[PDB]
RNA sequence: UGAAAUGGGGUGCCCCCACCCGUCUUGAAACACGGACCAAGGAGUCAAACAGACGCGCAAGGGAGGAGAUAUGGUUGCCAGUACUUCUCUCGUACUGAAAGGGAGAUGCAAUAUGCAUCUGUGGUGUGCACACGUCAUUUGCCCAACACCGACCGGCCCUGGGUUGCGUUGGAGUGUGCCUGUUUGGACCCGAAAGGUGGUGAACUAUGCCUGAACAAGGUGAAGCCCGGGGAAACCCAGGUGGAGGCCUGUAGCGAUGCUGACGUGCAAAUCGCUCGUAUGAUUUGGGUAUCGGAGCGAAAGACUCAUCGAACCACCUAGUAGCUGGUUCACAUCGAAGUUUCCCUCAGGAUAGCUGGUGCUAGUAGAAGUAUUGUGCGGUAAAGCAA
RNA sequence: UGCAAGGCCGGAAAGAAAAGAAUUAGAGGCACCAAGUGGGCCUUCUUCGGUAAGCGGAGCAGGCGAUGCGGAAUGAACCGC
RNA sequence: AGAUGUGGCCUGGAGGUUAGGACGAAGCUUAUGGCGUGAGCCUAAGAUGGACCGGCCUCUAGUGCAGAUCUUGGUUGGCGUAGCAAAGAUCUAACGGAGAUAUACAACAUGCAACGUUGGAUACUGGAGCGGGGAAGGAUUUCGUGCCAACGGCACUCGU
RNA sequence: CCCAACUGCAGACCGUACUCAUCACCGCAUCAGGUCCCCAAGCAUAGAAUGCUCUGGUACAUAGAGAAAGGUACACUCAGGGAAGUCGGCAAAAUAGAUGCGUAAGUUCGCAAGAAGCAUUGGCUCUGAGGGCAAUUGCCAACUCAGAACUGCUUACGGCGGGGAAUCCAACUGUAUAAUUAAAACAUAGGUUUGUGAUGCAUCCAAGUGGUGUAUAUCGCAAACUGAUUUCUGCCCAGUGCUCUGAAUGUCAACGUGACGAGAUUCACCGACGCGCGGGUAAACGGCGGGAGUAACUAUGACUCUCUUAAGGUAGCCAAAUGCCUCGUCUUCCAAUUAGAGACGCGCAUGAAUGGAUUAAUGAGAUUCCCUCUGUCCCGAGUUACUAUCUAGCGAAACGACAGUCAAGGGAACGGACUUGAAGGGCUAAGCGGGGAAAGAAGACCCUGUUGAGUUUGACUCCAGUCUGGCUCUGUGCGGCGACGUUGCUUCACUUAUCGAAUGAAGAGACCAAUGGGCGUGCUGUAAACUGAACCAACGGGUCCGGAGUCUUGUUUCGAGACAUCUGCCAGAUGGGGAGUUUGGCUGGGGCGGCAUAUCUGUUACACGACAACGCAGGUGUCCUAAGGCGAGCUCAGUGGGAACAGAAAUCUCACGUAGAACACAAGCGUAAAAGCUUGCUUGAUUAACGAUUUCCAGUACGAAUCGAGACUGCGAAAGCAAGGCCAGCGAUCCUUUGCGAAGAAUAGGAAAUAUGAACAAAUCAUACCAGAGGUGUCAGAAUAAUUACCACAGGGAUAACUGGCUUGUGGCGGCCAAGCGUUCAUAGCGACGUCGCUUUUUGAUCCUUCGAUGUCGGCUCUUCCUAACCUAGCGCCGCAGAAGACGCUAAGGGUUGGAUUGUUCACCCACUGACAGGGAACGUGAGCUGGGUUUAGACCGUCGUGAGACAGGUUGGUUUUACCCUACUUAGCUGGAAAUUGCGAGAA
RNA sequence: GUGGUAAUGCGCACUUGCCAGGUAACAAAUCAAUCCUCCCACGGUGAGCUUUCUUUUCACCAUAAUCCACUUGGGCCUUUUUACGCGUUGUUCGGAGCGGGGGCUCAAGAUUGAAAAAUGCAGCUCGUACUGUGUGAGUUCUGCGCAUUAAAGCAAAAACCUGGGGUGU
């Protein structure tokens, strides 16, 4: 029958990320050799909002350590960052709220935010709205540091890797009730085509393999192997777990 | 020499007779289907393989095909024909075995794991045109064709002289052509599907996203914050104003489309109209641009919508798709004239097969005659009877 | 020289008497090619299932189907033909 | 149902043969008869036609129609019938115009209805307009003169 | 050369009309549809509502005459009653503006709410209050509100809510089947679960350093389920899924390795995910029991026992949109209640995110009562515009074999035509909807077809995707385990292949020097932060070199790294995500059942043979080294007399014993010194040269059988008997597979040696010829699961669902006889056991007509007919005193009701009445209506199914088209005519 | 280049070598409200009505671009110090400088002139000359944004502009 409608957002069509009032991408400065061998201050000039995304940006306005010119960087602004503060980011930059140091400098149990996975990734992760990693220890001899991140799971990352100190900005959002399809509206405006979701008992068989009838139900078991071939993979995906979990929420 | 007369023709009338055609059908005048009139079109064809009738040539031989050669090395043409030709090719004269292989006459003598001689001859027997010599239709002779019973001989396989087996032989009958009928495949007597396949064109209708513009009369209710006063030991609690919140209410435009099951229902209209009704600051309505489409698109999900087409669009093509199914199938007269049963089939609306039927016949016109008697001789367990067997 | 068989050669042959003691619009026999049909239905008599049926299913035959014509006012099949 | 026969009827053509025709060929029409059981043939008449054509033997095929919800063209009864009923509506005078005031012992009883423009009357739209300007789309519909064949489902003298 | 104010010259290209719509565009057209933007007057009024008007623009929509019925309406009214109408208050009426007072239960405290309800309102003449400005005083604008006196109402434009008591469902606004469904369905906020740290999860993609969520980063992105709040969400991991291990040693492919052999071939071992094993998981798919006893009357069973499961439905809730029985039972509502509400619960078949229970507000949702109101109704009547009607102009289509009056008969069983009768003069205008089984559309229902299509899965057959193994990519060094110096594997340290990332490839490494080659580590600045500036060298040294270190066995840098998410091929597993196709037949329609599909005995079967049914009564797919073969001896079932225990029944004995026994089995037939029984020896149950024949039949095959000829035999003294057990017990082509063709000889292929691999020859291998086996049971022999209510096509009345026809079991109605009832007495009135009929208002049975179509329940309306008579008329009879009534006769002229509930027909109750009789007319009556029911597409529940989906269960919503033709009928005109037009053919109530 | 304590005023140069910032650039509601429309007031010209009434009813009364020289609202400076005071219909503000005096600047106007009456309109005269020329209801231009509900925070770039630095030196 038709494809399942998980299978055509894969194309890309209508379903791709609106984004035009977005302000582009948000990363750390680039890797420089004044960021390894020292470090550059910049100022925060200003704090705004991109249209689907939870946290603050900030533009931060360094100089540029080559050609006579200034270069404006936007990153995701920490937790207390305000406009005119000096922001720090290299490898002498002490350690404050805000300031990018490399991640083998920074104490041990320090909190952390928009951490880059790889040395030179000007940052992919601990980047949303509340969310920071926890760094746990250094390890002098191999070189690496151990941090637990917001999904609980532990990773090692190279100690060579930039960090932010702090918190991100956002916070809560999810904590308050949305309380009308209306608000669930401009909500994911900003992000995609995503809503309203008619879920799949409702659809005809053709369009989805839940898509029965006398007695909206699945009528096979809702949980399907990870060797299922798309447009089969619907519903919980090679669950380990089902149904409540009543104490133990191991990260997963 | 104008007429008379018989026949044919026209129109009306009387007595009488008389259901409407084609069709499927056990059954049609049917309340079974096609059917207003006419003109002109309109349906068993062409090709190939095989067969049997019938016409023709030739005959243990027949016949080419392709090409060549000249009259023609000519002629606008009549000539793309006719005339001519061979070694070959091919169907035949011989068949048999899985194959290696083998491979056919008669008579006499005669029995020799290849016997020997002769060569004017049906291998023998029964039945059998014509002919011949007789006889009162028929005796004998030869018997042509042909039917039947046998033997011999060739090939296979055999048992131990015998069994059998071939689409075998036993003084050849083929071959070429015409024509007809019947199989067969091809569009295949003509018209007819729901479908299937390759490749293109569509988002002007409509689905959804995005860029950038536009729009929302008049009222009702009266959230936060703010201002004044009152109460209280405190904490806080009461009252009057202001303020103008909401996928809030009434109500235009706008956007919709509930009820009349109203009008209309060969319309104003291939979905419109009248009053009534839903919502009308929002998940709102709307212009232009732009993005995603065919086993795919898009969908607040109804199999919705994708240009009057959607449970798989549109266009051209494969495609005159296939149909055991429905419909049609155009001149006359004459000689004849059925079947709905048997057996087999994924067979039961169909076929093949025997039967019924026609055509061509062959054969010595009483033969191998009979839906019937009589005589003789066999067979039988129904009607009746019996339960005292 | 009995019996089996294939013959040969002779014999006779109301060509089948008499007894009711046959009859025939009795040319026998063989072959090739091929069509249509393969839904039937009705009736005397026999007949099975059914309460029965203008029901269903057979037997021996005759009809309609395919065929009118005369008759039973009318009727596929009855009666006569 | 079916099979076959015919010195058996018709049709377009090819090989032959024998004829016809401007003194009238094919075609066409007829209460035109004659012949054949029949398909059909043949003659007569045309106050029809205007140039081709018949018989007979043989060959040949896109060769014979009443029926397919057959194809195409035409016609036809139904029938001067259904109907031409949303958006209120027109009236009068003078002038235009072929459209009249149209007559073999007065005028009505014997030329009906309808058209345009101007003046007058009455009425509708009722500023969310049968008001004035643009996009999309159309592309000469705009404007003046002439004009009424067809076209504006009635009518025009008016008109896109 | 620049600047400033003037001046001089030049200023190109394309569109430009008109239209933007009741005529300029799209809708076949000058079509009541659709189509973006701008400007927008006066008065009433809250006003862009609605009504009228000045400017602008129009009088174009075919008209005229005009009182028929019937209609349509953006038109009204109605005495008395007031929902009795009807499926249902459908439609209409009603309510109504503003101001003041007033306002319930319930509640998420927001509302409910305009709840409900009461009252005021005009006109006129006055009065008060509400301000600005200028220097207490002076002058002025624009309106609103309140109060009073007088006076009036015919309650009087337009516009503008009826309201209340409850149940079901969804929380709400929203969306949604363009053109039959607007809902309870979808969405939603809220809840939960699953995957996932980027070399990722989901996923587009034929393909790439390709593409999407991702301009992202767990408060994220992707995939499901549930559907606000409140209150809760119980038990089951057996099954099917998903998943996790290792202690998972079984099994599965290729590669890899080794061995016999001349070799192909062959064999062994090694060998992953998966499967198996072991766990986990239900807000994964789902599921959540029976029987008996027992308490001081009875009834119930807290309580015992028992069967049994993965668990035995917990909290709740209910004849509810889920309850078959069922119109459940009780209470309430009403005169009356198949409806509604509240209860009850052994609940056919309620139940917990397949969500349970509540739930204020909300609803063009479903239902029931009440007030108000009414032409819905009793019961209809009058008026209006536009029609129809007549006219002027214009002018179609549907349809059409031919046609058109009936009754009865038969017929294809429901005639316009035929048969026998009764009508019938012709031509016409308006109506009407009985008929033309009227018109539309090659029935959509049903069956059939060796036709499909949409979906589903545990069908058959495969394909992508995902995973897994091997080789490869693929390098270097010291090693460790193995194998027979080499090689398999492998730890670790490396870096150039390769992979991931970033950057404008923007500063690497070294100098600090070895296992190399021929102090610190590139270093002005900061140490919580709280917005300044920085360029195009100053300068030093001899135009160069510094300032600004030099060097390069060389990567742009970082991470990983010979790994895998790298590359390619080979190999397996998974795999409805996707493809192709299939999903027997017969059949008193199909389905379900059966087997009448291949078959054997008796019967039907009609004294040869043959003979049908889903006719009757039974069988077959096997079983037997003896139950086969043979010779010999014997006699069986049973009965009777007699014999220790010992009897009805043990064993012995005698007599009788026509088979009454037996023979593997169904049945039939046959058999007595046997064909039975006992016993002995045995393998005729082998081979049998291609013999013939029967049975079925086409005179084909198969199966089975009969008669033979040959070989070697068995038993018997012998004659003879035996090639299975008589007769049912079974199998094509192709393919696979086994047996026979031993050795030896032949001077040559013969009488006698099996042939082939085709240029020869060997040994393998393959094939051939002969006879057997592996099997098609649908048995003359395909390889095969579902659903369609989203459905399609070709046809069928060869075949179901209506009517009609035959039949009449069944239903209904009646007779005959007379056992008995009636205290008595068969028959006043009844009438058993029997028995004979009728009717066609029941249901069957059949399948004759109709499938290129006969509109398929009920009510309303309307007419007529029948009589088996309820009332009305007359009468007989009685267990008839009267009154009331029973039974019967003639008789169908007349009459036969108002309602509650139900879609109902049927049924029940209320009420009236002289009575509330039973029926027919295509189960009369849809171009007469209505559309509640059934019978579609949407949707919900229960039960069933893994699933799509089903249900003759429940529920809500769901288009009702055409008459102008012919006849009929109802009225309305014209007009001939007696030889019924002519003949002159002549008849006087 | 140059004045003012200052907000900033006045008309030798070049700066797209380079850099930095602005304009372009987007935004509810309430209140006030521009052009303009309507209505009223004043009264000039013609017309309508007239039996009666109506100092009456109707029409018109206009000034385009361009360029010159008091009011309202905001930002700001100096001065005197304020902690209760200023202010809106309105949810405000101040020692990070309220209020008062005096000033600077910006936005929207008003006013007087150039254009410009030579035009337009109406009336009239014998195809001409003359005559005439509001504290009201609407109105989105504007005040007005770091500006709306917001898990909604409301495009970009040419082109222009000023400055930094520099050139002139």
């Amino acid at each position: 029958g038709k494809t399942v409608l998980s299978c055509r957002k894969g194309n890309g069509s209508v379903y791709q990320v609106h984004g035009h009032k977005r302000l582009g991408s948000a990363k750390l400065r680039i890797l420089d050799y004044a960021e390894r061998h020292g470090y550059m201050r910049g100022v925060v000039k200003s704090i705004e909002h991109e249209a689907g995304r939870g946290a603050a940006l900030a533009r931060v306005e360094f100089r540029h350590p080559y050609k006579f010119r200034r270069v404006k960087e936007l990153m995701v602004a920490p937790e207390g960052m305000f406009t005119g503060q000096s922001v720090f980011c290299g490898q002498k930059a002490p350690l404050a709220i805000g300031n990018v140091l490399p991640l083998g400098q920074i104490t041990e149990g320090c909190i952390v935010c928009n951490v880059e996975a790889k040395p030179g990734d000007r940052g992919t992760l601990a980047r949303a709205s509340g969310d920071y990693c926890i760094i746990i220890s250094h390890n002098h001899e191999t070189g690496r540091t151990r941090l637990k991140l917001p999904s609980g799971q532990k990773k090692s990352v190279p100690s060579t890797s930039r960090a932010m100190i702090g918190i991100i900005s956002g916070g809560g959002r999810i904590e308050k009730p949305v309380l009308k399809a209306g608000n669930s509206f401009y909500r994911f405006r900003g992000k995609r085509n995503c809503w309203p979701k008619v879920r799949g008992v409702a659809r005809n068989p053709v369009e989805h393999p839940h898509g029965g009838g006398n007695h909206q139900h699945i009528g096979h078991p809702s949980t399907v192997s990870r060797h299922s071939p798309p447009g089969q993979k619907v519903g919980l995906i090679a669950a380990r777990r089902t149904g409540r979990i009543r104490g133990g929420k191991a990260v997963k």
